């Protein structure tokens, strides 16, 4: 997360931490979402290499004992069928992976809240990006969980051209754009909080930015709109 702020330990605790074996270390690759004690939902894109994955839930610290953390193994990685690794602007950046325990929830360890199917929200509405990824363009990954306010720019807007055009599809939602702050490499997989009805739900799945840079004046970050998915997603955990 560029222009961010350290996280609370305990304000987004549907946060996850994708992590590869990496060696005989595990790295952060992406972020996710807790969608039950035993699946979590990330991007398409965050497992297509074929790669040693886990999960770390009540993660705050990624290179320190927070004394919260549960590690935990993935066992069955479903990326939905229509994406396609070569077309990110194609959309269907999700995947739903099934971790071979169950964890234990906790203050820190919390089930995300998901839309109710086909909702979109009204321009600017009120959003937190949340991620360990690049703290700027080229930069490196934050060591604490950064959470920046980044409003949502309605479809209209950002499919204009000025904004993104055709890159935009109405299966996701932009976010932010103001040159400052935004999503970057790490986050992709992650939340986009959004505060409806008193409540933050989980209405973005964290899937590009644009190749000038992450923090780009009229380019949000872009993300996969879960409310588009949420068939898909019952469909997947009913059956597996
Ligand atoms: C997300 O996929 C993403 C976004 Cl949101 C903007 C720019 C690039 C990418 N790429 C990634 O996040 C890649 N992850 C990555 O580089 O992770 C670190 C920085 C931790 C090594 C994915 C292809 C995994
Ligand atoms: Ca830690």
């Amino acid at each position: 997360v560029v222009g961010g702020t350290e996280a609370q330990r305990n304000s987004w605790p549907s946060q996850i931490s994708l992590q590869y074996r990496s060696g005989s270390s595990w790295a952060h690759t992406c972020g996710g979402t807790l969608i039950r004690q035993n699946w979590v939902m990330t991007a398409a894109h965050c497992v297509d290499r074929e790669l040693t994955f886990r999960v770390v839930v009540g993660e705050h610290n990624l290179n320190q004992n927070n004394g919260t953390e549960q590690y935990v193994g993935v066992q069955k990685i479903v990326v939905h069928p229509y994406w396609n690794t070569d077309d990110v602007a194609a959309g269907y950046d999700i995947a739903l992976l099934r971790l071979a325990q169950s964890v234990t929830l906790n203050s820190y360890v919390q089930l995300g809240v998901l839309p109710r199917a086909g909702t979109i929200l009204a321009n600017n509405s009120p959003c937190y990006i949340t991620g360990w990824g690049l703290t700027r363009t080229n930069g490196q990954l934050a060591q604490t969980l950064q959470q920046a306010y980044l409003p949502t720019v309605d479809y209209a807007i950002c499919s204009s051209s000025s904004y993104w055009g055709s890159t935009v599809k109405n299966s996701m939602v932009c976010a932010g754009g103001d040159g400052v702050r935004s999503g970057c490499q790490g986050d992709s997989g992650g939340p986009l909080h959004c505060l409806v009805n008193g409540q933050y739900a989980v209405h973005g799945v964290t899937s590009f930015v644009s190749r000038l840079g992450c923090n780009v004046t009229r380019k949000p970050t872009v993300f996969t709109r879960v409310s588009a998915y949420i068939s898909w997603i019952n469909n997947v955990i009913a059956s597996n």
